[PDB]
């Protein structure tokens, strides 16, 4: 209630990780098993080592890095995070949580504290999704999602596989996917949408996680000439794919409050411009916190959607590539959280969240619950992603306590 | 009327090429400036030369094979079309017209005609306009309608420039772009249309080209969280894309007959699946043979677009990477091939070419027509792309004839 984590040196660890894959505006483009990943993965590695954690790392390439307990066979509480990024990423999602797990390690070997349980600080393969789906895959695997194999042959856009590019940086590891088991999991995340900042409150008290799916359109048209073909002959999946992101936004508008439609990602074949496309692929990212309204609206795409199609002579493909249902986060962790605000007068709210995150899998396997600090204007997947010194500090100070009540002091 | 040409040599020649940057489904992906495409001029340069022709070439790469004519005072007849094709080609775009070239050369030279003015068969760089925009760039250049420097500095996706491309496959000619004068410029290409076929006529007798715009949109959003934004704070430039592609139909649908509208090329930035698009950027292909109709068209989707952005936030940008206005076919012209197809027994009618060519550029500077042949359902900037070795050979035939009514047998 007194004891605090050092702002200025959370800060920093901070501002030198930012330096490692930068943007071209001042965020961050370490993508997954690039070299500045692999970079970003040895900086943490060491600045862990100098701290006493030793490593663990497993054949997903997830890092972890613990702080034994007094108890040899009591089971860890893990702290956990990522520290890949988008390619227009920020400073701060992903990379808060694993370098406030450090910064509470640092916090406890500066005033000599010891617990019953271990304590480890988790860094998770290829959180974010954006160079090869799914999100979430090391956790995913962690928990039972999916085998290590459909991990390793998942592929980027020019083809790479996800299992060769983990053994060029250097970080297939020995160990089992999934054999540790946790006593409980916590994830500090900023919040990624507006609520903290507007409500002016210093700590989001996480209860839920909304669901999705990621559902990858692969579109067949007849490539041909874009002067010389009559209207009434094209086949054209570049109509049909306007059409049915029409209907992701009908139906997301349809579906408010609680309810988001969208797409990011679309890859046109042959891509000239005087060819109609013989292949649009393209992903659709839908997502509730209720999960009824989010089976509804996935049947509504997935049937509304080979009529579209069908309308224009198009044929029509859908792969699911990611997956994740609401998660209900562990009450009695819960409970901690708030009691941790409170103990330090930090105003505070409950809170669903909005992304998913690795704490979505681990809730699967162990209780888990997450911390979020605020962001300017809920940006985030946004080279421009801010939070202040004073909004980390806050909620690492969170961290801190709810780990050591769950961690248990001697 | 008894001369013809060698069908089997014609035939054996395009089966020869084909061979030459193959594609994945029996066309051709010999796009300008590649290796491949070096390949093709050289083997064309190869069968010319056996052929008694002497080569110049220009700074822009056009290659001019000349046959003497008995007039030392007579301006030459041209015979051109392209060897670049799109990377989903036919084996029959713009190849059928510069061999149909050589093969009209080759069976002069078999019954040893001699004309009054001499014969120059031409095979212009980057018709396509699939690797470097714009299309019929080098004849356009000759034309006087872009500068030389303009045509260098065109960029292909991955950022390589027109000028460095010509020079490192070899084939950076000395002569000025458009030094030549020519007294007549004739053109035989597929229809890429399916008319000739539906009618049963093996000769197009083409009177006038349809004139075209590319316009190239770049849309500005807010790259942002697609699960985590909310929907009333997504600035979607995307879905903007998506309703430009619908007025674009509408436009198109609403001026018929004789209008097209469509979109082959389309680029995401940054391309992840969770990251609402910060550019989207694409190129609609605008036509009809009636000007006020297509400027008509023009004007409406250029004032319509901004407006269905301003309504989502987004940011709307339109630069005009293309355009050919319509263009009539010298009458004269027109009646030697009329003519040629009557004096063969060659059923013929009248057409509007649909595709843009290099003739269109020529028409600026000297009395030019083009002849056409049937192509199956005319499809066309396929790999599927079709003609029969008894349509190829008509065609040729009635080039042939026509060219020697215009160059002047002694
Ligand atoms: N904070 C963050 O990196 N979160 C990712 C993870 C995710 C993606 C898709 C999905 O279906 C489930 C989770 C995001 O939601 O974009
Ligand atoms: N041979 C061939 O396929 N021709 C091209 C040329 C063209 C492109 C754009 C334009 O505005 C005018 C002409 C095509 O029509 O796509
Ligand atoms: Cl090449
Ligand atoms: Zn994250
Ligand atoms: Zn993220
Ligand atoms: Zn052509
Ligand atoms: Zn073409």
């Amino acid at each position: 209630e007194n004891r605090r984590v050092n702002a200025d040196r959370l800060w920093d660890s901070l501002m030198e990780m930012a330096k490692i894959g930068p943007g071209v505006a001042g965020g961050n483009n370490r993508q997954t098993l690039t070299d500045a990943d692999g970079e970003g993965r040895r900086l943490f590695q060491s600045w862990c080592e100098e701290a006493g954690l030793s490593m663990g790392v497993d054949k997903m390439g997830t890092m972890f890095l613990t702080r034994p307990g007094t108890d040899p066979d009591a089971l860890p509480v893990h702290i956990g995070s990522h520290l890949d990024t988008q390619p227009t990423g920020g400073k701060f999602d992903g990379v808060l949580g694993v370098l406030s797990g450090l910064e509470a390690v640092r916090t406890m070997n500066d005033l000599g504290i010891k617990t019953k349980h271990p304590i480890v600080v988790t860094n998770w393969t290829n959180e974010e999704g954006a160079r090869f789906a799914p999100a979430m895959l090391a956790s995913g695997v962690f928990a039972g999602v999916h085998t290590l194999e459909y991990a390793y042959a998942r592929k980027d856009p020019e083809g790479k596989s996800f299992g060769d590019e983990l053994k060029r940086i250097g970080w297939l590891g020995d160990e089992e996917v999934g054999a540790r088991k946790m006593h409980a999991y916590f994830e500090y995340h900023i919040e990624q949408g507006p609520i903290l900042e507007a409500e002016n409150k210093q700590i989001g008290v996480v209860t839920h996680c909304q669901g999705g799916w990621w559902l990858e359109f692969t579109l067949t048209g007849r490539e041909a000439h874009t002067g010389s073909t009559p209207m009434d002959m094209r086949v054209n999946a570049g109509l049909a794919m306007a059409r049915i992101l029409e209907m992701v936004q009908t139906v997301a508008m349809e579906n408010q409050p609680g309810a988001v439609g969208g797409v990011g990602q679309m890859f046109f074949s042959p891509n000239s411009r005087n060819v109609l496309p013989g292949k649009v692929v393209f992903t659709v990212d839908i997502r509730s916190p209720d999960q009824a309204k989010l089976d509804g609206m996935r049947a509504r795409i997935e049937a509304e959607a080979p009529k579209i199609c069908e309308r224009l002579g198009v044929g029509c493909s859908i792969e699911a590539v990611g997956h994740c249902d609401p998660v209900t986060f562990d009450p009695k962790l819960v409970e901690t959280v708030r009691g941790a605000a409170e103990k330090l007068g930090y105003s505070h709210m409950n809170l669903v969240s909005g992304a998913g995150h690795d704490a979505c899998w681990a809730a699967k396997v162990a209780p888990t619950t997450m911390i979020m600090c605020p962001c300017v204007g809920g940006l985030s997947h946004n080279e421009a992603e801010d939070i202040s010194r004073e909004w980390a500090a806050a909620g690492a100070d969170v961290l801190f306590h709810a780990v050591l009540e769950t961690a248990e002091i001697v």
